[PDB]
């Protein structure tokens, strides 16, 4: 039972074990779709879920099994469910827990293809969702309606890093009788555990830290058991068909193993390089956890065990200073990912949302000026002497 | 262009070209999350779809790119769309299509995960699903309401291979205004062309025969190329997030280099099983197209051109004696999936719906004794002496 | 017991079962360095040989395993050897059976590295090789010598398919004392087995036809288990180090399984090129085991059940028009390899040996005009025109 | 230029760049056999050594190429070979160094598979070798000779982690004209550097620390362009044919983008453990670099970085002793390899040395209460409450 060792023991551990038949140390990769009974009884028992075993890979599978073993045990949920994507990981939740005339309170401060998918996606198959500023409890509360089956919420929240109290969410959303389900992809278990919170379920993309190694599109779903059964049965099997490929299960895990050594670096970097941009006279503001002028700074000190990853900063002189500077960067790449072992930088005004109406993209926390840094494992002299040689290029 | 060029080498070259970096023959695998761009301009000009680049693996990747090319090509379709199952194909192509108030008219003869998603997901949404016989194709033309906005077929359809007239279903959903959509999991474009007959959009299941080897879960869209983008922007990006890994696009290309030489060998094996079970005493039935006493047989002349590599058939005994022959092969092997390289075989009775009243099973196709072979590459007198040792044993 | 079942069931199924643990049908990848022991008696059980089991990937491995007993069945050999190429399968093999003092006996017309290897690696440890032509067994008898322990053949030998007589050579081998080694890479088992035929040895590089997807790297080596456990415990282990990587390993399991059908395409697809090639007023000459004009026709036909993939042949106008002829192909690939599923073509006198004196390279069997063709498994009237096309050009 | 950087900011980029096809951030695994050529003239060009690029995975492939440049740079050599085995990088060394009549002075303690490779393949050969104890300098001059081509070391060594004055035997071995090469295994080019105090080679088994993951059999060779062009185009191409297959250089690749966060937690927790170690009645004797009493305690810290990962020590009670605690450890796992992200544990005298003579395995440092131990990743709490369980149950 793993779930008794520290957490750097569990996640090397949590989840695996030698092979049975060989006693190959490395979970094998069940790179199969399909899987043989030894009798027609055995093919009966496991398909109407009087055995367990394993039938076909849509379904389960030994390397995905492993998967989500470990991160149930890191989120200390009871049971998990690998996807394809952590979209995938989204939709198949609130698929399978919505149906035509529910409701759904979600932060606006959320992941781009979650809003899209919440905004026109959702009402168009009768589900209706009112967007509210979850960094505000009351406002999730006043949203809040007797079709109401799900708060969704998102923290820390791009693009400014805001946050959310998710045990004052969790009480306000199960006095109403709804689910809190939140994205802990920007933390991973190790910095951050909404279910210890009081959350329902909880879910990511492993794309970004929990694999951490920019190789692998994927998303994981943990909660109770009763509720994965039917985000695997139902959600999975007959909806989105979102199932995670045994191979890329076998990445995340092998990334996963040094997350906690990962997260540290990323977090002790990111900590000397946001105190580096708070200092720059070029730099009008920084957003990060970890600073003390970060408006939800004590919030941020109870409810995640480090600041973080992820820095937002703005630079002097808008949208033409931060294209400056982003295509003066020479050793941060100009990507949209995060979580990788390189450091990513992008420049949403003049990238991702370059042909937005530029006090549409502000009410949407998106400044001319506004630039996300993905810290990576680099040194992070290096780090800082690139954004300074790029900062001071850009003015 | 390699459009212009026999099948065969279609099936090798098709999508697929040296790297332009390397010379690499093999497409690499690119087995990425994230994209680097040169400069602030490309990542928006990428993003608005003002460019035509790479930008993250959700959207799209070159390795899975190189296999939508070439089985949009096979298939005669202009544009294709890989995704992580077959069951996330079907969905991500009927949740693009269809929304709140739309209507489906659908074969009850489908995939079974396709049923449940069709019996009990859809109407959750507000999506209503007419069930029809769909070898008589006026019961199609009369379940037709106005808000039909898709046809869905399979064949030939499980479990006795049943056919359905691709060409004539066509004509009745584009007069009343709706869409064609074919499964074409059975046959693979090697086989059969939906398009070529008048479909609108063509769905796989890539786990079974288009790659062939048993080990990878995934399925392919192809269609308009009006279409598909809708299905890779909304319903793939924001409904099912159901992408196809890289390395499953990888593993696909290679098996499929090998389609039409292995169905060659499927149907060839498989005619000489048919003509073995249609000869044995004890067995009562043999559905397969490619028998003279199939109730379709013309039309399956006129719409596949092999009769393909799947046999149903009933054993003198019904329940206890399939489960006896099916418990005494020794070279074929119990599993429910098809179109691998090896030999499987199931009982449905006894398996997959042993818990399902034998009457409702009945009434769904699935006698006592019917038994699903799907032939595999294996020499044709091996197979043929284990069943017939198997049937033996089994009276 | 897999041995007693058809040719084509053990292509599939020899060496491979359902994985014991799971019943997953594909071999799992074990992609693993270390195996664990339950006990201290187990490790001390399974180093010193007294027990079966696995300790170490470079030692053993599931996955490998599985590919080195379907090889060793299709070969009719006791027992398989996976090696990192083809190259490492022959110097495993001879570093494992020469030492200093020893005298090897070798074809001339051999792979150009396995050339190297004799001329020039070989007496620097030592050992001697006497080169031969051995289309003439008796130049065999006359090079051999009190000290020979090898005599090395490949057949058909490069660059023009001329043949070795293995039963021939394998007796007068036997008679002077010395073991027979054979290179059947270009015929694969499924085409030729010399240890039927009187060899000891049999090595192949798996990069060509046994895997046959042109994506993997590597080499395999059958033979008596005695030989076979020396060339593992001390050639593998402490001498070349060349062990195969359980991922290549399953690449080739799974390419391997098509090689059947694969060999029976490449052959009906090359000999209508050549006898294409052979009509064709500006192909001067054409080599190829299945046209009769070949020097050693009955020969090939005793020994070699289909006549293999490789064409070669010479053009019209030397030097100058096989460059013009191989710059002006659109469908068959520049490159030096062979066996995969596209057509392969290389042009050696301005390629490969364009550096060598032309009468250097005579000596060697290679004119001016030899083109060396790789049939893959296109369409052949598409690689005829294509071939047609640029012979008129050439010319 | 990644040579530029901090040696973490190396780990991270040195040889990797994005794709200039796609921009992908991932190397692409170019899991290829073959490469295409635009020309004849190309074929020509490349083969003959005049242009640059790529050719035959064999020869080079450009994932490998990554791992090479970036091993390189970590080790501050001109240029990389990577192998199929950390066995094939040491024989590819010396066999392209060695011919028969030259002689070669080595270190006595050193990886058992070397020892036999030099103590009965090396001798078979023509090539004489010496063993001295090298961490006395006096006794590797004594044995050099003239024939002396190579001296070669590995340290820390094992079993007893005894050091080798990298700078001192260097200077020694080039004042008698002969190479040092150094097997850096132990150390990784994180903790050690052995190009920087005079070695003229470095070999690694990358299956330990380089990769960490356990999923890896490899090795690399660093040093000077000329010999390792050599080592390429002689001892890899011609005589061990030991190349990587492209899917583990990809793995490694990714691998070592943790290896300096790895190492330091490695190192942090090994230290803590030793410490534990010391100070256990029922544990005779602690050997680790960074124990004060450690008899080249000083030259350990002018040559390393860290201490290690590593630990041997003896405990209470001998032969049936180590046998209990290894049979009573519950987290460490009984596995003959090191550098995993697992804590490993072996007792060479009841497993790996188990039918060895106990004064034969005594002149060889192996005593009867010797464990080694690889510090894994986990909490150093839960190892040493670990080890102090199993201690306590062993006595
Ligand atoms: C990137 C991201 C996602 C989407 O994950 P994918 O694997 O790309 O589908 C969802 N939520 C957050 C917070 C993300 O950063
Ligand atoms: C197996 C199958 C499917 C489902 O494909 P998956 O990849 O398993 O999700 C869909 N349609 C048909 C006809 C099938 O046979
Ligand atoms: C290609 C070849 C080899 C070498 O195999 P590799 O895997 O490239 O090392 C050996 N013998 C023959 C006949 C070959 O064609
Ligand atoms: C394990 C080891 C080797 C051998 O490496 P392989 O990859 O197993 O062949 C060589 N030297 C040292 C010091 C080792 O620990
Ligand atoms: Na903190
Ligand atoms: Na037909
Ligand atoms: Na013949
Ligand atoms: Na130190």
């Amino acid at each position: 039972d793993c779930r008794t060792y520290g957490f750097n023991t569990q996640i090397v551990h949590a989840g695996q074990q030698p092979d049975p038949s060989t006693g190959a140390l490395s979970t094998p990769i069940f790179q199969t779709s399909t899987f043989v009974f030894d009798s027609a009884e055995q093919g009966a028992a496991r398909f109407a879920l009087e055995e367990s075993g394993y039938i076909y890979t849509r379904l389960g599978n030994p390397t995905t099994d492993a998967l989500e073993k470990k991160l149930a045990v890191l989120e200390r949920g009871e049971a998990g469910l690998a996807t394809a994507s952590g979209i995938s990981a989204i939709t198949t939740t609130l698929l399978t827990l919505c149906q035509q005339g529910d409701h759904i309170v979600s932060a606006s401060a959320i992941y781009g293809a979650t809003h899209a998918f919440l905004s026109h996606s959702m009402p168009k198959f009768g589900i209706n969702v009112s967007f509210v500023d979850a960094a505000k409890p009351e406002e999730i509360r006043a949203a809040m309606r007797p079709e109401t089956k799900v708060v969704y919420i998102e923290t820390p929240a791009n693009p400014t890093l805001s946050l959310v109290d998710i045990e004052t969410v969790a009480g306000i959303a199960h006095q109403q009788g709804a689910l809190l389900v939140v994205d802990n992809t920007f933390m991973s278990p190790y910095c951050q555990q909404p279910l210890q919170l009081g959350a329902d379920i909880v879910v990511h993309s492993v794309t970004k830290y929990i694999n951490g190694h920019g190789d692998v599109i994927g998303g994981i779903i943990v909660g109770k058991q009763e509720f994965i059964d039917q985000a695997r049965f139902v959600g999975l099997k007959d909806i989105t068909g979102g199932c995670m490929s045994p191979f890329n299960a076998w990445l995340t895990l092998r990334g996963v193993k040094t997350l906690g050594i990962r997260m540290e670096r990323h977090c002790e970097n990111a900590l000397k390089i946001a105190r580096f941009l708070e200092g720059h006279p070029s730099i009008t503001r920084v957003y990060y956890p970890g600073l003390s002028s970060h408006p939800q700074y004590e919030l941020g000190q109870r409810q995640m065990s480090l600041p973080g990853g992820i820095i937002s900063f703005e630079i002097a002189g808008g949208l033409e200073a931060g294209r400056r500077m982003i295509n003066s960067v020479e050793l941060c790449l100009l990507a949209v990912s995060l979580g990788d072992t390189e450091t990513l930088i992008q420049h949403p005004a003049s990238m991702t949302h370059s042909p937005v109406a530029p006090e549409e993209r502000l009410k949407a926390g998106i400044t001319d000026g506004l630039i996300r840094l993905s810290v990576g494992l680099e040194d992070p002299e290096d780090i800082i002497n690139d954004l300074e040689h790029a900062i001071r290029k850009a003015t």
